[PDB]
């Protein structure tokens, strides 16, 4: 039997749940009979991203819907979708490209999680929770509820739930302190950079075995850059609810996971509208998407020499922006040092 704390054991059970991986694929309208979990490969995902990039070019160059039908069918050939003896919807627009790139980004994390379960050793004398914990190459510790670090984290959650995300409220169940093997060493060129901030990143529970083993990653070269608002980077928010929306929890599955990462932002390239960039302008280290609302800067605090923007939301004074809240993007995986993982209960009012 495992000696791991019960909250860590429950976390491991959650992120390696095979039935949850299947459900995520069903949600993504994938045909499980034609493409089951075991059949998912990096090669097929990579080939589907390329078709998506082909669709991105045909949509921008104003190709006919007749010409687009063949690229759309090509996509469904690589990634079977659930329809039956039916005709699938046309991938003939930017919204379609964006939704399919988002789906493939999720399939990459699910493939990692499933490859970790199949690629190891089999020993019935060891607790399978202990076996799976070791596959993550991450030290996971429970943060004491009464500590100052837990108080700062709970205040950050409490103060940054946006009014426009009023459909649910959040309850912090567990706070974990996480240390991914070799991540601190990788972060070393950025450890003293200015503007280091503790920011949120939400994701589906089915992505966390991939996030903990491989860290936060950028979409591959084959992925269509126009499929992402600020291009292929790693996205963060300073508002908990903006990130919690990415958990995709529901009344039937209300437990979600969200990260707190130290992000070395440096000189930020400030943007108000979409810019599908391939690289940053010289001297810039990140992108800050300017929101209409920002946490109150007078309420900024320090937790281990890093800024924590835990103030309640106030007007940023920024006009004519496509964003309600800020977002931060980095384009080098080394600019992120994952610090905490929170298990949250969503209480829906709807
Ligand atoms: C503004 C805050 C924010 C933005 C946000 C945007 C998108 C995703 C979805 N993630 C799917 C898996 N994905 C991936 N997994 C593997 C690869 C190679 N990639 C690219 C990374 C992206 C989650 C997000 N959470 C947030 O809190």
């Amino acid at each position: 039997k495992s000696k791991l704390p019960k909250p860590v054991q429950d976390l491991i059970k959650m992120i390696f749940d095979v039935e949850s991986m299947k459900k995520a694929m069903v949600e993504y309208e994938i045909d499980l009979q034609k493409m089951p979990l075991g059949k998912l490969s990096k090669r097929q995902i990579q080939a589907a991203y390329s078709i998506l990039s082909e669709v991105q070019q045909a949509v921008s160059q104003g190709s006919s819907d007749s010409q687009i039908l063949d690229l759309s069918n090509r996509f469904y050939t690589l990634i079977p979708h659930d329809f039956g003896m039916k005709k699938p919807p046309l991938l003939n627009n930017a919204d379609s490209v964006q939704a399919k790139a988002e789906m493939l980004d999720n399939l990459l994390d699910i493939e990692v999680a499933y490859s970790l379960l199949r690629g190891g050793s089999d020993d019935s004398s060891k607790d399978p929770i202990d076996v799976n914990y070791e596959k993550l190459k991450t030290d996971i510790k429970v943060v004491d509820r009464d500590s100052e670090e837990a108080e700062i984290i709970r205040k950050y959650v409490k103060n940054t739930h946006a009014t426009t995300h009023n459909a649910y409220d959040l309850e912090v169940i567990d706070i974990f302190k996480i240390e991914r093997e070799g991540e601190c060493q990788r972060y070393k060129p950025f450890k003293q950079l200015h503007n280091r901030r503790l920011l949120w990143h939400g994701s589906r529970t089915t992505n966390f075995a991939g996030i903990l083993s491989q860290g936060l990653r950028i979409a591959p070269p084959e992925a269509p850059v126009t499929g992402y608002m600020f291009g292929k980077g790693i996205y963060f928010a300073d508002m908990v609810s903006k990130s919690a929306n990415y958990c995709h929890t529901s009344q039937g599955d209300p437990i979600g996971l969200i990260l707190l990462g130290e992000v070395a932002l440096g000189n930020m390239y400030e943007l108000k509208h979409a810019s599908h960039i391939s690289k940053l302008p010289k001297g810039k280290h990140s992108v800050k998407g300017l929101g209409k609302t920002t946490p109150d800067p007078s309420a900024n605090i320090s937790l281990d020499g890093v800024d924590v923007p835990l103030g309640t939301g106030i007007s940023s004074g920024v006009n004519d922006t496509s964003l309600l809240y800020n977002e931060y993007i980095v384009y080098d995986i080394a600019q992120v040092n994952l610090k905490y993982l929170l298990k949250l209960k969503f209480n829906f009012k709807t």
